[PDB]
């Protein structure tokens, strides 16, 4: 009658063979450092979201970052807190060092091992084809470790990823929207930013899973290959389906909604209208088709599918061929 039921084709009983701890971050008590052992040297950067800043460790005089966080529920801080401490030693995972709250504002902050602040966004149109590809497979690293560990991260984003391009060091970073995957568990939908959000938040399809990750990674392979950022550019929520429906299409659109029982807004359908499929090699052209392979086409056809149950797993997209000698040289890493 209502929405039909989805499950995640991987990593799908993790949280449940896990102890109750592990995924029950409500229950966690947070166990507090000391802010005194962290002075602030200068700052990197500034959101709505937090305040980030390069920091000392007086105690072993060690470099590290700083985040202050803007107030939100102490629900939302023990999450974040308890899937940091869970995917802690993870590869290419953010490694928190240390949670503390200020002596006076009372004003909770996160203290992470220190790297380099360069983020993806800022260099993914300046370095090689193979670099894309090496990149990507970094990306992949983290988003199957953190799936593996039962956590959707929510919020892929050339933003949210930090590259040591002098080290080639990569870490997924921002893990303030992650949550723990839960069968048959109903997600807000409020998560991620516009030009990243699955078709699965845009019809307020709630029992999504870590295949939500998976578009959002398509999307930032997009937009760097074709070098349209975003790739999918909605001027509101309704848009941005808009946008992808004028590339994907709108019968597949159409069936996925349908196969899941999904209910639209009746205006939303007229909105949608009628679009057929585009091939990826309409957004090619000679300022960019140097990042372009019959590979990369075949995998972003792959990752950027309306039906969330089929979208290459993250394992799924690390063998695939466009990874092939990305793998190979990095067998004698
Ligand atoms: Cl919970
Ligand atoms: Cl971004
Ligand atoms: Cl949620
Ligand atoms: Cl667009
Ligand atoms: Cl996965």
């Amino acid at each position: 009658s209502g929405p039909v039921p989805s499950r995640a084709r991987v990593y799908t009983d993790v949280n449940t063979h896990r102890p109750r701890e592990y995924w029950d971050y409500e229950s966690h008590v947070v166990e507090w450092g000391n802010q005194d052992d962290y002075q602030l040297v200068r700052k990197l950067g500034r959101g709505k979201y937090s305040e980030v800043f390069e920091a000392i460790n007086i105690t072993n005089n060690e470099k590290v970052v700083v985040k202050i966080l803007k107030p939100v529920k102490k629900k939302k801080i023990k999450r974040e807190i308890k899937i940091l401490e869970n995917l802690r030693g993870g590869p290419n995972i953010i490694t928190l060092a240390d949670i503390v709250k200020d002596p006076v504002s009372r004003t909770p902050a996160l203290v992470f091992e220190h790297v380099n602040n360069t983020d993806f966004k800022q260099l993914y149109q300046t370095l090689t084809d193979y670099d894309i590809r090496f990149y990507m497979y970094e990306i992949l690293k983290a988003l199957d470790y953190c799936h593996s560990m039962g956590i959707m991260h929510r919020d892929v984003k050339p933003h949210n990823v930090m590259i040591d391009h002098e080290h080639r060091k990569l870490r997924l970073i921002d893990w303030g929207l992650a949550e723990f995957y839960h069968p048959g568990q109903e997600y807000n939908v409020r998560v991620a930013s516009r030009y990243f959000k699955g078709p699965e938040l845009l019809v307020d399809y709630q029992m999504y899973d870590y295949s939500l990750d998976m578009w959002s990674l398509g999307c930032m392979l997009a937009s760097m290959i074709f070098r349209k950022e975003p790739f999918f550019h909605g001027h509101d929520n309704y848009d941005q389906l808009v946008r992808i429906a004028k590339v994907l299409g709108t019968e597949d659109l159409y069936d996925y909604i349908d196969k899941y029982n999904i209910e639209l807004d009746p205006r939303f359908n007229d909105i949608l209208g009628r679009h057929s499929r585009k091939r990826w090699e309409r957004f090619v052209h000679s300022e960019n088709q140097h990042l372009v392979s019959p590979e990369a086409l075949d995998f972003l056809d792959k990752l950027l599918r309306y039906d969330h149950q089929s979208r290459l797993t993250a394992r799924e997209a690390m063998e695939h061929p466009y990874f092939y000698t990305v793998v190979k040289d990095q067998a004698r890493m």
